[PDB]
């Protein structure tokens, strides 16, 4: 069953309004009106603000093609609007003509919302009922006519490959569009163009209230409607007020950040930090006239770069013991912070009690707690505008959010916990005033508060766009740069040109910006295309487990930590783990395998090993989980046979250092440097940045006997000069195969091969032709795997694919 048809089953049904199903669903609506289950959920529904709007919203939808629906979080948009449309069609006898699709930002929301809406209809979710969901490679499909289907933006985008006009869908609901994810922004533009050819299509955009008229304006100033809600007053507290209220004092207990840990500072951030440090002395001074000396003493020493989870843990304990009843909701960045805080509470006997319910974001999150019991919900930033818990009275805003950024003049992109915007801070405050006067505790000081950005920039202006560029080409939307300029917030052309060029250097696009076979496969991997290249060749070459380890560390971070004052010995342990590999990436592999078998020897051995080698197990654990997700993507794309990164059949080459390094090269090219001849400092030539240095954290920073002239890297940083963060020595035959254009030059001395014209080394002419040939043979192998992809069988020795792949493997081991 071919890849372009996996989850197509709902879309490919034909919309035919059978007049007896029309009557059957009408007969069923009033039969439901007698089931106590249904009337009981109908009671909860009528107390939502959206219910009061019901027949005003359906009339707006019924009368216009494109509609924007505005409303505070919790008013009913996600769960009620699809129901309002189907029930209006059902009651009017037209119920079968109605095939509603509602898109969701995350796989989890598509499932949860479908199950909730189905519960509100006294039905099972899927299984031929009114409501269901479609995720990539997972389905609970509703009936074919008069149905609501919740899905992900990826599903729609894949659907467009099979039916660019989505002809069988009567209504499409774009939910949570204010989040401004890349895919949802591309979808909006594709749907706008589709309205011209689909006079019958209905399109409903659903947004939180801030900036919801921007979406109206983008759609030709289409009708807009706002579901009103009431918010009770919320007392806000800054870090000063919190520290004063609980007399916070930091506790009886420090590893290195920033440049040592691979963190570049963006210069647009540097301008506002200059305004912060310039205003800081006057702000402290005024604080000392209104807060206690100990409050200010503590405040001027708080770290701005990580949420103080110990402060949050203290504040929660103050709330539970000093404030009236009400659930508490915490907004943290990332699951690393959520589990740390959960364990901070759960280690204390006071919170092990039946009078507390502490939920990291779970069956019982919405259910109101008995008057004794206190609910504490620890959630990521995702619950700002998408999950609503009615019980909440106290909101703790950690003040931070995770967001990728892209540095266009140095082409380095990274992810970090940044300060929330004023808009986020106000949405978080609102969540506390939904049922009674609330309290919102903001974990930033007053000066920081005044210097927040008003809104977070859309992803389209911060992400790197390589993955998006592939999507545009796979949907045959035209010229990449031209199409992107039509988005509601077009990216900068510098970011577009960098992204296209990187894709060409990845060999995902050719010189005419057209997809290669490799690029097609990279489009089916929901990761950055350079990471997709690594993990794909980890599957083809059967070195999956160490490759996925390396891919995860590059995607997230390495597991090494550098406690302040222990630099000399931390680097001592790192290079011990290097083991003659001359590779920061293999070093993580060695540390990771040592960790897996340290934890198998007993968990006191695990704690010892992470401690003698300076590894954060919390980092290791998330790396492990990323490996399984990478595998699942390879499973869905047909390159691997099992969701397990340790499958023996995918790991026959997982101990061959040469092969592993060729795969690292596949993912990191064109980040290549030539090692300078030695006979002092270690420096290397780059294509354009000149002669640069090795980062002091790298296991190669003072390495004097390399065995090849070439290394690949992932991160270059600029402080006073340029530094390569993590580098790996590789053979010229790695670059020759996975690199750019190959050219031969000859004279009396020397047959040289040149790669991208500047990577130059001595090799016979025969190897250049042989590599050009194997590249073509690999293209055909990937091309033939485009329809119904299936993993390479390395147990069939006489396989043509095995013959070609074994030739490539033979070449890189040269
Ligand atoms: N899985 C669920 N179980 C119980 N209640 C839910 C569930 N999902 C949502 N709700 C409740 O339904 C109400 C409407 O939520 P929703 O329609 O998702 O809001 P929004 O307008 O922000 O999209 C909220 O008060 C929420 O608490
Ligand atoms: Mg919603």
């Amino acid at each position: 069953k071919s890849y372009i048809d996996r989850d197509t089953e709902y879309l490919l049904q034909e919309n035919e309004p059978n007049l007896s199903l029309d009557q059957h669903l009408l007969e069923d609506l009033q039969r439901k009106k007698t089931d106590p289950r249904y009337i009981e959920m109908q009671r909860f529904r009528k107390k939502l603000p959206s219910y009061g709007m019901q027949k005003e919203l359906v009339n707006l939808i019924n009368n216009h093609q494109v509609t924007v629906i505005s409303g505070e979080t919790g008013c009913g948009k996600t769960t009620q609007v699809t129901q309002f449309i189907l029930d209006n069609y059902i009651e009017r006898g037209k119920g079968s003509a109605c095939r509603i699709v509602c898109t969701q930002p995350r796989r989890i929301s598509a499932i949860s919302v479908a199950e909730r809406v189905a519960t509100e209809r006294a039905e099972s979710c899927g299984n031929g009922n009114s409501t269901g969901y479609q995720i990539r490679l997972q389905s609970r499909l509703p009936r074919k006519q008069g149905s609501i289907l919740y899905c992900t933006t990826g599903i729609i985008l894949q659907w467009l490959q099979s039916d660019s006009r989505l002809s069988s869908v009567s209504h499409i609901v774009l939910d949570e569009i204010h989040e401004r994810n890349l895919q949802s922004d591309v979808l909006m533009t594709v749907i706008k163009d589709l309205l011209h050819f689909r006079s019958d299509l209905k399109v409903i955009l659903m947004s939180a209230t801030l900036n919801a008229e921007k979406f109206s304006e983008y759609f030709g100033n289409c009708p807009m409607i706002h579901i009103p809600g009431f918010t009770f007053p919320v007392v806000e507290y800054l870090l000063e007020d919190i520290i004063e209220k609980i007399r916070y004092v930091p506790d009886q207990k420090q590893f290195k950040r920033g440049f040592m840990q691979g963190h570049v500072n963006r210069q647009e951030k540097e301008e506002k930090e200059a305004i912060y440090k310039e205003r800081w002395p006057a702000y402290i001074k005024e604080l000392r006239t209104r807060y206690s000396a100990s409050t200010v003493d503590v405040l001027q020493m708080m770290d701005d770069d990580k949420v103080d989870l110990n402060l949050i843990a203290a504040l929660i304990r103050y709330i539970v013991l000093e404030e009236e009843d009400g659930a508490i909701l915490v907004f943290l960045p990332g699951w690393d912070n959520i589990s740390t805080l959960h364990d901070l509470l759960m280690s204390q006997v006071m919170f092990k009690s039946d009078k507390f319910l502490i939920i990291p974001l779970q069956t019982q999150v919405f259910k109101k707690t008995p008057p004794g019991v206190r609910k504490i919900v620890i959630a990521t930033n995702i619950a700002e505008t998408s999950i609503t818990i009615d019980d909440v009275v106290y909101v703790i805003d950690g003040g931070k959010i995770k967001e990728t950024h892209f540095d266009t003049q140095n082409n380095i992109s990274t992810m970090s916990a940044e300060w929330v915007s004023k808009a986020n801070a106000k949405q978080r405050k609102g969540r506390a005033g939904r049922v009674q006067p609330g309290h919102c505790y903001h974990l930033y000081n007053g000066l920081r508060a005044s210097l927040l950005d008003d809104y977070q920039l859309p992803e389209i202006l911060r992400t790197p766009l390589e993955e998006l560029c592939l999507q545009i080409k796979i949907l045959r939307l035209g010229g990449i740069a031209y199409f992107l300029s039509r988005l509601m917030d077009p990216p900068s052309n510098e970011a577009v040109v960098l992204s296209i060029k990187h894709l060409m250097e990845l060999s995902a696009l050719d010189k005419q910006e057209e997809l290669t076979p490799l690029g097609v496969h990279l489009a089916r991997l929901p990761v950055e295309p350079h990471i997709g290249k690594m993990i794909l060749f980890g599957a083809l070459f059967c070195c999956l487990d160490p490759v996925l380890t390396i891919a995860a560390s590059l995607s997230f971070k390495d597991p090494f930590v550098i406690p302040l004052g222990k630099e000399k010995i931390a680097d001592a342990r790192r290079k011990e783990l290097a083991k003659e590999t001359r590779s920061d990436h293999l070093t993580v592999v060695n540390a990771f395998e040592g960790w897996e078998e340290a934890k198998r020897r007993g968990f006191r051995y695990e704690k010892d090993y992470c401690w003698e080698y300076f590894l954060s197990s919390n980092t290791l654990q998330m790396l492990h989980n990323m490996k399984g997700q990478f595998a699942e993507h390879l499973l869905g794309a047909g390159f691997v046979s099992s969701r397990s990164p340790k499958d023996p059949k995918a790991n026959i080459n997982s101990d061959n250092e040469k092969i592993i390094k060729a795969v690292i090269c596949a993912g990191l090219y064109p980040k290549v440097a030539k090692i300078r001849l030695n006979l002092k400092m270690v420096k290397v030539h780059t294509k354009s940045d000149g002669l640069v240095s090795i980062h002091p954290k790298s296991v190669n920073v003072e390495q004097t006997d390399f065995h090849y002239n070439w290394l690949i890297y992932h991160l270059k940083m600029r402080t006073s000069s340029i530094y390569l963060y993590d580098c790996t020595e590789v053979s010229p035959y790695c670059l020759l195969f996975f690199g750019g254009d190959i050219s031969i030059q000859k004279d009396k001395d020397q047959e040289i091969i040149a790669v991208d014209e500047w990577i130059v080394f001595q090799s016979p002419e025969r190897i250049a032709h042989l590599v050009k040939g194997l590249r073509k043979e690999l293209d055909s192998l990937l091309q033939e795997k485009i329809e119904s992809p299936h993993p390479v069988d390395w147990d069939d020795t006489k396989s043509r694919d095995c013959a070609v792949l074994s030739a490539i493997l033979d070449l890189i081991k040269t």
